[PDB]
């Protein structure tokens, strides 16, 4: 229905705004673009489902997120990929792990503070009806 399409449009506007706020944060620049196979050749040895904030923006605009849970699954994938590719005590690893956890925590905190729980519940019930 028209009311349901309005609901998903509001979700997309909200998700673009959150994603922009993550992408301009200096701490998260490592997560703003895909990893380059020439710059990093061993990345695909470890990571089978790459994700980054530019890909998240593309998916919003392709209407791939119908709930905030769908969106947070990809935020969590950015974080879990970073943790798996950076598991060692090396300071470079540890810095990326710290930023990855901060990205996830920041996204969850924005949503907890700013997304109405009844709005998210409506998104879920529309999705469940399709
Ligand atoms: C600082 C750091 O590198 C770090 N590493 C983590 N490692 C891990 O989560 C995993 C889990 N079991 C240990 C090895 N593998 S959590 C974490 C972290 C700590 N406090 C604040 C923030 N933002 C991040
Ligand atoms: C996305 C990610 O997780 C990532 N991790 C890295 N880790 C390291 O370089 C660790 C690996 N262990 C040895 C010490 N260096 S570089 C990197 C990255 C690569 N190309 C483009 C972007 N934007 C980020």
């Amino acid at each position: 229905s028209m009311q349901e399409e309005d609901t998903f449009r509001e979700l997309r506007i909200f998700l673009r705004n959150v994603t922009h706020r993550l992408a301009i944060d200096k701490r998260f620049r490592v997560f703003t673009k895909p990893v380059d196979p020439d710059e990093v050749p061993d990345y695909v040895t470890v990571i089978k489902q790459p994700m980054d904030l530019s890909s998240v923006i593309s998916k919003i605009d392709l209407h791939k997120y119908l709930t905030v849970k769908d969106y947070l699954r990809d935020i969590d994938l950015i974080c879990s990929n970073a943790l798996e590719y950076n598991p060692d005590r090396d300071p470079g690893d540890r810095l990326i792990r710290h930023r990855a956890c901060a990205l996830r925590d920041t996204a969850y905190a924005i949503i907890k503070e700013e997304l109405d729980e009844d709005f998210e519940q409506l998104c879920e019930e529309i999705q469940e009806s399709r």
